[PDB]
C-alpha cells in the first residue's frame, strides 16, 4: 500500500555528472563513454546570450578553453562539437561508470526523474512530467544548467531531458540529449512564452485509480458517459483530449479494480463540474495529473 511522489535510483546517472567551466561559466555535463555533453550556451558571455552565433562562438573556442572536472580529476578535451543546442566535448579517458543507455524523446504527460546538480555534484532527485506546452515544473537554481532526466528500464537508462534555461514564469525548459529542445524555446536570451498551460487527463484518471486502490472511493458515481461527452467537458475545463490509446493504457487498472474507463470519465465529469464539495482524494483538495498510468501501476500492483 501507499501512493508518493517516486523518482528512480539516481545512482547510474550520479556516476556520470561532471563539471564543466568554458572561461566565467560553470554547469554540469554527463560523461558517456569518452563524450561529455552538455548545454551550448556554456560557450556565450552574458554579452553573447542576447544574440549568439553558436558558429562562430564556437570556431572561435580551442579544446583549451573547455575545462571537464570528474570529482576534482580533470578530463583533457581533445575535440569539441555542436548538435543542435548540445555542445559535445571528447575527452581523452572512457568514463568506466558509463552505463547502459539510450537518447529518447519524451511527450507532454510523461513522467521522468530529474538529478539536480550543481558543479557537477549531485543535489537531489524529483518527478516531474513534460507539460503540455513542453515545459516541467523543476526546482533548479543558479549552476543548474546540464542536470539531466531519465528513467531507468532494467539496467538501461533513457536519458530524455537536459536542463538549459528557466522562463519569467519560473518553469524550465531544455534539450532531448540531441539538442532538439522541447517546445519552441531557443538558447537566447528574448521574450518567450511559456504558452498556455492544460491537465493532463489520462493521467488525472491514472490518479483516481490510484485513488480507488488505497480506498478512497467516495467520488466514484452510478452516472456514466460517451468518450464524445467526456472530452466537451473536458475542453471546457482545459483537460486534454482522452482518445481509445488513452482508454486502453488504462485497461489493467481498470480490471484490477472492476471500475469501467468510461465509469472513471464519469466520476472525473462531476468532479469537474460540481467541484470535491468541500472533500479531498488522497489528501488533495486539486486533481493530480504528474503520475501517469506507468508510475500509478508500478507503485500499486
Amino acid at each position: 500500500s501507499g501512493f508518493r511522489k517516486m523518482a528512480f535510483p539516481s545512482g547510474k546517472v550520479e556516476g556520470c555528472m561532471v563539471q564543466v567551466t568554458c572561461g566565467t561559466t560553470t554547469l554540469n555535463g554527463l560523461w558517456l563513454d569518452d563524450v561529455v555533453y552538455c548545454p551550448r550556451h556554456v560557450i556565450c558571455t552574458s554579452e553573447d546570450m542576447l544574440n549568439p552565433n553558436y558558429e562562430d562562438l564556437l570556431i572561435r573556442k580551442s579544446n583549451h578553453n573547455f575545462l571537464v572536472q570528474a570529482g576534482n580529476v580533470q578530463l583533457r578535451v581533445i575535440g569539441h562539437s555542436m548538435q543542435n543546442c548540445v555542445l559535445k566535448l571528447k575527452v581523452d579517458t572512457a568514463n568506466p561508470k558509463t552505463p547502459k543507455y539510450k537518447f529518447v524523446r519524451i511527450q507532454p504527460g510523461q513522467t521522468f526523474s530529474v538529478l539536480a546538480c550543481y558543479n557537477g555534484s549531485p543535489s537531489g532527485v524529483y518527478q516531474c512530467a513534460m507539460r503540455p506546452n513542453f515545459t516541467i515544473k523543476g526546482s533548479f537554481l543558479n549552476g543548474s544548467c546540464g542536470s539531466v532526466g531519465f528513467n531507468i528500464d532494467y539496467d538501461c537508462v533513457s536519458f530524455c531531458y537536459m536542463h538549459h534555461m528557466e522562463l519569467p514564469t519560473g518553469v524550465h525548459a531544455g534539450t532531448d540529449l540531441e539538442g532538439n529542445f522541447y517546445g519552441p524555446f531557443v538558447d537566447r536570451k528574448t521574450a518567450q512564452a511559456a504558452g498556455t498551460d492544460t491537465t493532463i487527463t489520462v493521467n488525472v484518471l491514472a490518479w483516481l485509480y490510484a485513488a480507488v486502490i488505497n480506498g478512497d472511493r467516495w467520488f466514484l458515481n452510478r452516472f456514466t458517459t460517451t468518450l464524445n461527452d467526456f472530452n466537451l467537458v473536458a475542453m471546457k475545463y482545459n483537460y486534454e483530449p482522452l482518445t481509445q490509446d488513452h482508454v486502453d493504457i488504462l485497461g489493467p487498472l481498470s480490471a484490477q479494480t472492476g471500475i469501467a474507463v468510461l465509469d472513471m470519465c464519469a466520476s472525473l465529469k462531476e468532479l469537474l463540474q460540481n467541484g470535491m464539495n468541500g472533500r479531498t482524494i488522497l489528501g488533495s483538495a486539486l486533481l493530480e495529473d504528474e503520475f501517469t498510468p506507468f508510475d500509478v501501476v508500478r507503485q500499486c500492483s
